[PDB]
């Protein structure tokens, strides 16, 4: 009765938050926050829904949609629901694999564009579908498994391959889709091979653009005492470059990229081509899972930085109750990306409001200055992106750590970001979590099990398995009238662990050396007591140490 | 130097046994256990070769031959090699899929029948290939994977494969090639279909002869003490049926299928089809796992019973070169049967001198007696073979122990029998060693990680890994002026365990109380130190309980 209640109530976590709302601290910053989040979410996804070779009119949407499913269903304060160009660079193999580009209406776009949208669409379903019916299971109580090195080298060569994916905009020139096991370097041979017809004026302005924006970033950091804001130059640059653009004639006498249409949009929601959801399988896999593990991994930061409990298993059903609503409004798949939840961080962002004004300004955006977007050029977005990267990209300062703390861990991170900047960003955190997996089960046989204590006393570690039954065998061999055996911490046996120390006593027995149980729970004398057949009429499974001691003088 | 020739004697455990080799006592049982030795593997060539859509005469080569190379390079004592029809029916899908029967000469045999062994040859040299392979790596020092029930169900499992699929000799219908996902009950189905073409004849023969089998393998060991001797029952009861078959017509007069010709053979030897090695990628892996399981556990029983130490590692290397070295002979994968180790037992063999007598005779079947078998009943031949499955077919007793020990492995065991009862045996193997291991890693985030001894002093077991950091935290936290770790078993942490304990640290100097580390190594010393920024100069980390004790009356 009231447990059901319970846990409905809990499965709401903006029950929680909106009721004990105070309006005195919680206004002002959460404004300042959502406008700085409203222009940064515009800015990705214009950004990240070409990544995806899709019309980038589908980013607003999708930076608009899934934030306020979040925030119903969220745990996560600072963690703003975006684009998340990690999904988009998967979600654009399936576009370009269904729909390749030679075959070249809803909201007046021409076709070919619906026919991509539509994969896009049917893979975040597919991917929300599946996050949901994981967790409808007990996962995410077992999200250990991936481990911080890991996240780290798999966020860091996933930010490395979207800055290799700018490159064609900042130098102007046209590449066709190269994508594969060993796309990374087929990228730069392209660049290479055809060097003569990089543009010089969107390389002058890309770097104008690139150490400007460095040059802000840092000195409003580095002073943030004296000036106790956040300076907006990604706003003021998009303004200058397009006033810069729309004044002249740049976009006819050089020969540079903008921003298409943008039209004025929301239109009739729409159900996901179902029929094609057998081809998409790998993607929204890769998908459901790269973008679950990076939100919770800057979840799990938020609640250890602000001290407040989540839980990891309701991130799942948030995110894909997100991701199967927003699959209706033509949106590409969304998780939380790391600058957002950066900027919200030093802005001064105290609740999940700061979430909604963001969506109210991308609403007004989209219904309002939609057109006023045409003469923003790509070098001036791409830089923009490249800059933001710069939280992703300076992951490369754990290698000391991990090599002063470890030295194994190290290897790790080196070998997931190996394989992270040669197949994918999927491929790579699967090898990572395997690598891990593999080197702590190795690391048991190798492993001490027994102690020795100042008639011996000889201590039990606790985890007597399959794994440590031989070496445990081994080492109790190699260390020998009488032996006492302090199973204190011994909680954690199997049936190898059982057969082992069967094995021992009676080996024991033989070379005449009497073995005494201290520590034995209830249920490991049972075990004991019926796999060897021991009589329970010989004192052998004692209570304590002492007793045993007592018993040896008689 | 003489490091070289050491590993080169290793690498020859026949040198270690020769020379030491007694001849008052290890030539009588030996050449006993040899003869039975050599009936056994004469019907179990005969009967496994057909079991795998081959001709039956190169059973006999599959049976003689790789026994030399394992007996060269073996450290088993009681293992005979021979043809483990648990392999038989895995090279048979290759030989079925390559060469269907549709399209129905070195020894005279016609076509079609040399397009089958030139298959199961090249299975066999690509198993052999990849033991070798994984011999030169250190892979079988990483074999504590596979564990005593896991080996157990799939055993009892491929044991009851093979008992269905005599069926259609014992009942004397005839069936085509049923295999995949779920063949077990495709062939009941087939065979209760065609209930009305039973033949009587065979039916009473197979009944009368497993009841004369039943019945005489039970009173000899029954009353063992008595008569101090093996009775040769199979010899007795194949000559009686061959003499009964020549003697009438009963080739003609009634519908029974017999041995076809059997030719004097062992032709020149020739190089397996290296063109179709990318076929056959499953079958040889398949193969080359579980006949290497299979023989490593008998083995290792062998081993413990007799007291001497082998080596997991020699035995890659034995199996491998003797597949290798048979596959150029025209021979079906080879492995080592239970079966003949339990004959071995019982008759009394002491050395692998046993496992060359057999083959002495195997021979001398081969170049005399070949046409001597052509009125042999496949009847006989199939009701010797689901007798001899005994062994194999007693090991459901296991369940009562795993039931009664842990009722965790009598999970597995179940699991593992149903899911190779349905698939397969390697599938079985593979979804029992995954269980096992998920098992085991999600066993480790419920378990106590810290003990309280009777200013507390707390403690910890040992493996302070990530499968139990935030376990440990909680478990540390869930326990609270002064507190004492005893790390005395701990010796076993990477990343995490360090960061959650420089943490917990940092929390309990929050909540003012002190944390004193009282066994601390050399290696988590200089990482706690390192990872924490903890000054040298202040006593944190001791020696010993006594020490932080004398250091707090202060």
């Amino acid at each position: 009765c009231e447990d059901i209640i319970q846990w409905c109530r809990r499965r709401l976590p903006i029950l929680d938050w909106a009721p004990h709302y105070n309006l005195k601290e919680n206004l002002l910053p959460d404004t300042v926050s959502g406008i700085m989040l409203a222009v940064q979410q515009v800015t990705q996804g214009l950004a990240f829904a070409v990544l995806s070779s899709v019309h980038p009119v589908f980013g607003l949407y999708g930076s608009l949609f899934p934030a306020i499913i979040y925030a119903i269903f969220g745990m996560g304060h600072h963690v703003a629901t975006g684009t998340f160009a990690l999904t988009s660079l998967i979600s654009a193999n399936a576009v370009e694999r269904i729909v390749p580009q030679n075959m070249q209406s809803v909201l007046g776009l021409s076709d070919f564009e619906m026919q991509r949208i539509h994969v896009a669409a049917a893979v975040s379903f597919l991917g929300g579908v599946i996050q949901v019916a994981m967790f409808v299971l007990q996962l995410g109580s077992a999200t250990f498994v991936v481990t911080e090195p890991v996240i780290s080298a798999m966020t860091t060569g996933a930010a490395t391959h979207v800055v290799t994916s700018q490159v064609k905009y900042l130098l102007g020139m046209k590449m066709p889709y190269i994508s594969g096991p060993l796309g990374f370097f087929y990228i730069y041979a392209y660049v290479f091979e055809n060097i003569k017809s990089v543009r010089l004026e969107a390389l002058l302005l890309s770097l104008l653009s690139i150490v400007v924006l460095v040059l802000v970033k840092e000195l409003n950091e580095q002073f943030k005492r004296k000036i106790k804001v956040v300076l907006p130059v990604d706003l003021v640059l998009i303004i200058a470059a397009s006033f810069a653009c729309y004044c002249t004639n740049m976009e006819n006498t050089y020969g540079l990229e903008v921003v298409g249409h943008i039209p004025q949009g929301i239109p009739s929601p729409r159900a996901p081509p179902m029929n094609i959801l057998s081809a998409v399988i790998t993607e929204a896999f890769g998908v459901a899972l790269v973008g679950y593990v990076a939100s919770l991994a800057l979840a799990q930061g938020s609640a250890k930085k602000f001290k407040y409990s989540i839980d990891d298993n309701q991130e799942f059903l948030a995110h894909g109750l997100s991701n199967i609503v927003s699959s209706f409004f033509f949106c590409i798949p969304s998780a939380a990306a790391m600058g957002r939840t950066a900027g919200l961080y030093s802005t001064g962002a105290k609740t999940q409001v700061a979430c909604l004004i963001s969506c109210i300004f991308v609403l007004i955006v989209i219904y309002a200055i939609g057109p006023l977007l045409y003469w923003l050029p790509m070098c001036v977005l791409a830089s923009i992106i490249v800059v933001g990267l710069k939280g992703m990209l300076i992951q490369f300062r754990d290698l000391k750590k991990y090599w002063n703390v470890d030295k194994i861990d190290w290897g790790i991170w080196v070998s997931t970001y190996v394989f992270t900047i040669c197949f994918a960003a999927n491929v790579g955190l699967l090898f990572g979590v395997v690598c891990t997996i593999a080197i702590v089960i190795g690391r048991f046989p190798r492993a001490m099990t027994v102690s020795i204590k100042n008639v011996k006393i000889i201590s039990i570690n606790n985890p007597l398995v399959f794994l440590n039954a031989k070496k445990f065998y081994t080492d109790l061999m190699n260390m020998i009238c009488y032996l006492i055996l302090d199973c204190s911490g011994f909680t954690f046996f199997d049936y190898s662990g059982v057969s082992m120390l069967v094995e021992v006593y009676m080996d024991c027995k033989g070379r005449s050396v009497d073995v005494l149980l201290a520590h034995c729970t209830a249920s490991l004398i049972k075990a004991m007591t019926y796999y060897g057949n021991l009589d329970s009429e010989k004192p052998i499974f004692f209570e304590s140490v002492s007793a045993a001691i007592s018993h040896i003088h008689s």
